[PDB]
């Protein structure tokens, strides 16, 4: 039924996970377009964690629609999103995604 | 030692551990982010080498006398804690392949 799309806040499994990898079942956001996570079974997501620490990379989602807390844009991954068991939660707004993806973009050099 | 990985290095990494369809092994990867991000986070961004190309737009062929043969897969970047995956410099891609995979990630990115 569901395929997680762009901007749609989900529950992940971000365990399995190396070092200092983001791990836990936790809030991530996706990037990627429902298009290509249905096709592939695969999505870009960014995990979220519940405190603001000031990180240059932290984007902070609005509390009002109930998903508390920082996506890390820079931990973004290729995450096979059937195996770690997204669940819809919510839908991030549209400046939201543009700066994590502004950050992450940022990052890998574009 | 005092290694660091930068952008436009290729280094040998494991991918495991992974998740079901998510790239495993210890295979090549090419690496998007900087050294000075890389070096004081630990982590990295960069995207696995496969020597069986499928033959899809989001492989980018790597071209000969680098020290490893195949197809970049721009769309399974990933961040990585590359000590704890055991980064080993390889080799340094060309510009143009940087750029191609960058280019083709940004699209699944929505840049």
């Amino acid at each position: 039924d569901y395929v997680p799309d762009a901007g749609h806040l989900v529950w992940l499994n971000f365990t399995p996970q190396a070092g200092h990898e983001q791990g836990g079942r936790r809030p991530a956001l996706v990037l990627s377009p429902a298009a290509y996570n249905g096709v592939t079974g695969l999505m870009q997501a960014c995990p979220v964690t519940s405190r603001a620490k000031g990180y240059p990379f932290e984007v902070t989602l609005p509390a009002h629609l109930g998903v508390s807390g920082v996506v890390l844009a820079d931990h973004c991954r290729s995450l096979d999103w059937r195996s770690r068991r997204a669940e819809q939660l919510a839908e991030a707004p549209a400046d939201v995604l543009a700066e994590v993806r502004g950050k992450l973009g940022s990052l890998l050099g574009m």
